[PDB]
């Protein structure tokens, strides 16, 4: 959380910085910031090696406050900026994220969602309930995750056996989809993402910087272990869980 290592890479033919972490924390700061660095919206002095949160925060503050309104939600805009600013300091420490299983862009709104929306950064997750299993669909339905854990507990202590049944139908779905990415999710997520756009991907209380390229998904390699490995930049998100290929800045294969 204190200091982060900067990694310089040849992004779109220009030396561009990227921020690394070994810690694997639940801070979306780096996910958001790396997107901004990749879009050249923040620039660092060429020599830079290490960076603090307070700099990144500063850079982010300026970035949000420098957004000119450009066509739609008017009184919302000004509240969203104020919402973004009030929650801005939380982005360093960590964040509760309550997904919904109804679609890849679906969360319970908290004001931290304003920062993504202001900056035009999509937030996605892959924890989707399958249409194929329609008992789980019925049991989960409208509910978000933290609502589903409440209802599961409520369903245990019900005397009605219908509810107690569904309380297990749902408790199954979380047990079977424990790694928070279903195959149905990965398909829907791929189709959803705009080719060559940067976005943030949520899974197991981690935020990753994501993009789509030749209609395949890749995540940025935040890992500090590959700090020296300039040729290791993107990692494929082709399978639901397992083996994955690494790529350089231009999406060509690479090895260590
Ligand atoms: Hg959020």
């Amino acid at each position: 959380p204190d200091f982060y290592c900067v990694k310089w890479i040849p992004w779109k033919g220009e030396q561009t910085p990227i921020i690394t972490q070994s810690t694997n924390g639940p801070c979306p700061l780096l996910a958001i910031m790396n997107i901004l660095f990749l879009q050249w919206k923040v620039k660092l002095p060429p020599q830079k090696e290490v960076i603090t949160s307070d700099e990144l925060m500063a850079h982010l503050g300026n970035c949000l406050l420098s957004i000119k309104p450009q066509e739609g939600l008017q009184l919302n805009f000004q509240q969203n900026v104020d919402d973004a600013m009030t929650v801005l300091p939380k982005l360093a420490t960590g964040l509760d994220v309550n997904v919904r299983f109804t679609g890849v862009s679906d969360f319970e709104y908290t004001p931290e969602c304003s920062v993504f929306d202001l900056l035009g950064i999509p937030l996605y997750h892959g924890w989707l309930v399958d249409p194929q299993s329609p008992e789980a669909v019925r049991a989960v339905g409208k509910l978000s995750y933290n609502q589903l854990v409440e209802r599961i507990i409520t369903c245990k202590h019900s005397s009605d056996t219908n509810l107690v049944t569904e309380g297990l139908i749902a408790e199954q779905f979380l047990e079977t989809t424990a790694a928070q990415l279903t195959y149905h999710g990965l398909c829907e997520l791929t189709a959803a993402a705009k080719e060559g756009e940067l976005s943030v991907f949520f899974r197991n209380n981690h935020f990753s910087t994501m993009t789509k390229h030749k209609s395949h998904l890749y995540l940025l390699v935040t890992d500090q272990g590959f700090l020296q490995e300039e040729q290791v930049v993107w990692e494929s998100l082709h399978n639901v869980d397992g083996d994955s290929c690494f790529c350089d800045s231009d999406f060509h294969l690479s090895h260590s």
